[PDB]
């Protein structure tokens, strides 16, 4: 065993350059840290050694910047474009596909950027490690890379001088669209004006209005001042052996370098000696934001941040606790404003609380109910039973199995490593909360007089308020409008020239074909020809209702999922299916009242939740299954109270609950409305699919922008009592044991008592004609009822949802064929294949969108889509010559083993125990018909790739639908074909 391995290392042992500083065992994690330094240079290492097959690597760099222009963040994009030992274009995207990685990418914070990936297979990681060590320390830092990634000046036709010169960027559109969500505004300027002494008040990803000011000199300089080994932090997590990963690191890149002592510290923040406070703006969506926010403790102390992110918790979390009583049940906002809770990203960490949808009369009520709550918890404390909930809850996330644990560690380590904490006290949480609880005993004050310290005395505390200006994008593209022509205006002749060249070299370097024999990569015989099968045992129970049991190393905790039918409930109450799930579990059950209900889902599971979902046929593209899936997980222990409290939902839900209804509903519109912008691109391709197949219309009403507005219209309602009583009407065609199939996922040794108290349970549940005409029994590989619409005609829709947004997202939807035609599988690989060969270049290279591709869906619906797009119709337009590309074979056979290395890194990565079985649950799809698909997939071929473009793809072949989410648009507004919402 790996972890055992590690136990053998000794202290001062030296390795490949390196010497170990310190060996530690953190049994709950089933791992052995390892911290090392390298000898000349001074690089900080942490491994951790654990029997888990997905390894990760990262490096992080501590990078802080002094304006908003974005550096790290461009820099971030750059490093990625060619490097020394791969000078080739764009090593990073060409590596997506050259390997089997299980995850890809980098990212910037405000003080750090973080390089990390992920693979199961050992080779692909020294060749992920290579690209990757080289892009970080040895990159091209080409002008015209940046000029791509960063922002340029480039005629609207690159080749016609007399266009005019305009701002294209990556990063550039990727923050215009990231300051589209408001939350993420107000959350930057919260953090801005909260530590404004150095790199924290500045915007680190880059402010869009500030990105033009960056100079390439400027980048460079940046990479050379933060990209130095002695200023880095190196992580390894899993299985493969350590040795081989610090003999390439010391001999590809570390060897190369002297120590220095970086410029790169970030210094204390001095307390403030009075509060202070401000108000901004931001765009449209009566609703204004106001938080509260407390400056704390050094992350470095990392008790104290243990105990103050708990406090947070206690303070902020669930129904229950003293700030949503106080503040949500208030009725004076919709939610929490953004970053509520404890904020622990910066050296010093900070404590949040507010409203957001608060009407701008009620703003003092609401900094008085803030304080008033302070100095009633330090007064009173908090209950215990609570107290007891948290402990549990961390128990659970301590306990739960992910198959991205290497990447959740290096995430949660890297603020506090950033400014040379220790790493390894932080993954030492059985001491932490040995300690905590310790403390609890030792001293009955010690919460009251952490909540007096840090937020009733401290005087560092900033109240920002935050309101709609129904112009503030209008405003932002007169400002830019205006830098732009000020810089126009200051260009020589010479400039002018220099600009035009640049620009034509550049969209040469984007269209030629280069050779990339210089990056490593695996092959399409590295890929395994089977999968392991999933055993599983399906058990009829209390009667007839199947029940699928599944063993696997859960390490101690139990996963039940209930499936129930919804075609017997009247088609008139469908829309309003998700809103009852979403309150089911949250408006109390029997003799608990929501507050008792709260509290004991949250001391006896993980979670309990209800979702409705629309599983296509795999086999007709006009069949599909409805229904709510019920999930909840638990403790081993606490299964037979778990599954009492789905007896009592199921039973006894509290529909009487008018006052916390409301509360629900209005928190769960806003939380829908914010997420619009980050989900753009879903939100488009769900309408542009809605008229395409029946799955794609419930689809929509489920969870599309019919469901947005729908819950938007129900939040504003001065009586509620109309939509509450369909709730009862809708419990009774769905909470009972008619049409319902379940799954277990526990250890083999927990199984029995499962079984029992699942049988209880579907025993202590109501029994005893589906509104559809046509309904089919399916047998798996369990008959499962589903509805099929023999008379479904598509039609084509094109819509233009108006949104005051900076940028577009856009989708094409088409319909295909279903997951076992045998096309399915040369689709699958069409997607990838043109996404990496020809939209990827044109709408996010040479268009400067964030995101462009296409996917396949399991349903056979082909979707082409950009996400973050300054362009709309040039985005349609691309999609079509998308098709004429495929049509034409004008790829290669290399190309198309690179869509296979794509689609099975998709395909076989990492299932984790508590999800095994749950493609035969849901889809009812068996393992020989995986199986059955992925030599579909191997046997993909050219001729398959052309013929099939040509059948669903082209023009007038199959119905397509297309949707857009964007500002106004002339030319869309001026077509009768167009639908503007
Ligand atoms: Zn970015």
């Amino acid at each position: 065993a790996a972890c055992e391995r590690a136990l053998q290392y000794k202290l001062g042992d030296k390795i490949h350059g390196f010497t170990v500083n310190q060996v530690t065992s953190v049994p709950e994690l089933f791992l052995t840290a390892v911290k090392l330094t390298h000898d000349d240079t001074g690089a900080r290492y942490l491994h951790l050694a654990r029997e888990d097959t997905n390894n990760l690597f990262s490096v992080q760099f501590r990078t802080t910047p002094m304006d908003s222009t974005g550096v790290p963040h461009i820099l971030q994009h750059t490093v990625l474009c060619g490097s020394q030992k791969y000078p080739c274009r764009d090593p990073f995207f060409k590596m997506l596909n050259r390997s089997l990685s299980t995850f890809m990418n980098a990212f910037t914070a405000s003080d750090y950027t973080l390089y990390p990936f992920s693979t199961q297979n050992p080779k692909d990681f020294q060749n992920l490690l290579s690209v990757y060590l080289d892009a970080t320390f040895f990159p091209c830092l080409r002008e015209l890379d940046f000029w791509q990634e960063g922002w340029r000046l480039e005629h609207e036709n690159p080749s016609d001088p007399q266009t005019p010169l305009v701002f294209k960027g990556v990063v550039f559109n990727e923050m215009k669209g990231a300051f589209t969500d408001n939350e993420r505004i107000f959350s930057q300027h919260l953090q801005n004006r909260l530590l404004p002494d150095h790199t924290y008040s500045v915007v680190s990803g880059g402010d869009p209005l500030c990105i033009p000011e960056l100079t390439w000199e400027q980048l460079k300089q940046f990479h050379a001042t933060h990209y130095h080994p002695s200023n880095a932090r190196f992580f390894t997590y899993g299985n493969f052996p350590l040795e081989q990963h610090l003999k390439q690191i010391h001999e590809e890149a570390l060897s190369k370098f002297q120590k220095i002592e970086p410029s790169t510290v970030v210094p204390a923040q001095t307390p403030w000696d009075k509060p202070r406070e401000f108000q901004i703006t931001c765009g449209p969506d009566k609703q204004t934001t106001v938080s509260v926010s407390f400056l704390l403790p050094d992350i470095t102390d990392t008790f104290e941040a243990f105990t103050l992110s708990l406090l947070s918790s206690l303070l902020t979390s669930g129904p229950n606790s003293p700030f949503y009583k106080a503040l949500i049940e208030s009725g004076l906002g919709t939610d929490f404003s953004p970053d509520v809770g404890y904020n622990g990203y910066t050296r010093e960490a900070y404590f949040s609380v507010g409203l957001q949808g608060i009407v701008e009369k009620d703003i003092e009520t609401v900094r008085s109910l803030i304080d008033r709550t302070i100095d009633e918890v330090v007064e009173k404390g908090f209950e215990d039973d609570r107290i007891e909930a948290l402990l549990h809850k961390i128990e659970i996330q301590m306990k739960h199995q992910s198959t991205s644990f290497g990447l959740m560690l290096t995430s949660y380590i890297a603020s506090c490593w950033n400014h040379d904490g220790d790493p390894v006290e932080l993954l030492k949480l059985g001491n932490q909360l040995a300690k905590f609880r310790q403390c609890l005993q030792e001293n009955p004050k010690f919460l009251q007089e952490k909540v007096k310290q840090y937020f009733k005395n401290n005087q560092h505390k900033l109240t920002l308020s935050m309101r709609p200006d129904d112009k503030y994008h209008e405003k932002q593209a007169q400002v830019e409008a205006t830098k732009l022509k000020q810089k126009v205006e200051a260009l020589s002749p010479g400039d002018r020239q220099q600009i035009y060249e640049k620009g034509l070299e550049l969209r040469s370097q984007q269209s030629k074909p280069q050779d990339a024999s210089c990056l490593p990569a695996l092959k399409v015989s590295d890929i395994e020809p089977t999968i392991p099968v999933t055993e599983l045992d399906v058990v009829l129970t209390a009667g007839d209702i199947p029940v699928q049991y599944c063993a696997q190393p859960t390490n101690g905790m139990v996963y039940f999922r209930a499936f129930s039918s919804l075609n017997t409930l009247p088609e008139e109450l469908r829309p309003y299916v998700p809103l009852f799930c979403s309150v089911l579990t949250k408006l109390g059950c029997g003799l608990l009242d929501y507050r008792e209900q709260a509290q004991q889902i949250e001391l006896k599971t993980g979670g309990m939740s209800a979702s409705p979902h629309v599983l296509p046929d795999d086999s007709h593209m006009d069949t599909y299954e409805q229904g709510v899936l019920f999930s909840s997980l638990c403790l081993d222990r606490n299964l037979p109270d778990m599954m009492q409290l789905w007896s009592e939902i199921f039973n006894n839900p509290c529909f009487e609950e008018e006052e916390h209804f409301k509360v629900l509903v209005k928190m769960t519109a806003q939380e829908l409305a914010n997420g619009i912008p980050d989900s753009g691109h879903l939100y488009a391709s769900i309408r542009a699919g809605r008229t395409l197949t029946p799955a794609g219309d419930l689809q929509e009403t489920f969870s599309g922008m019919d469901q947005v507005r729908l819950m938007k219209r129900i939040a504003e309602m001065t009586d509620i009592k109309p939509i509450l009583r369909k709730l009862p009407r809708i419990k009774k065609h769905l909470l009972n044991g008619d049409n319902m199939r379940c799954s277990v996922n526990a250890t083999p040794q927990q199984m029995p008592q499962t079984e029992k108290a699942v049988e209880d349970f579907l025993r202590s549940i109501g029994r005893s004609r589906p509104v559809r005409p046509h309904t089919v029994e399916k047998p798996v590989p369990v008959i499962r009822k589903l509805v099929m619409e023999p008379t479904f005609k598509p039609w084509q829709m094109k819509t233009h949802f108006l949104m005051p947004f900076p940028v577009n997202y856009v989708g094409e939807c088409i319909r295909t064929v279903p997951y076992t035609d045998p096309d399915h599988a040369s689709l699958k690989i069409l997607a990838r294949l043109m996404t990496a060969k020809f939209l990827h270049t044109e709408i996010r290279e040479k268009g400067g969108a964030y995101g462009g591709g296409a996917k396949l869906s399991h349903n056979g619906i082909f979707t082409l889509y950009s996400y973050r797009d300054p362009n709309t119709i040039e985005t349609l337009q691309s999609f079509g010559k998308a098709v004429d590309w495929a049509k034409s074979g004008k790829f290669t056979q290399q190309d198309i083993d690179e869509a296979k290395l794509s689609v099975f890194s998709t395909v076989d990565a990492p299932v984790a125990p508590s999800d095994k079985g749950m493609d035969h649950f849901l889809y009812g799809l068996s393992d020989e018909m995986k199986q059955a698909h992925r030599e579909q997939l191997f046997a993909v071929s050219h001729d398959k790739l052309l013929a099939v473009s040509d059948r669903y793809l082209g023009t007038g072949k199959s119905t397509h639908g297309l949707a857009i989410l964007g500002p106004e648009n002339p030319k869309i507004a001026k077509d009768p074909s167009w639908i503007i919402r």
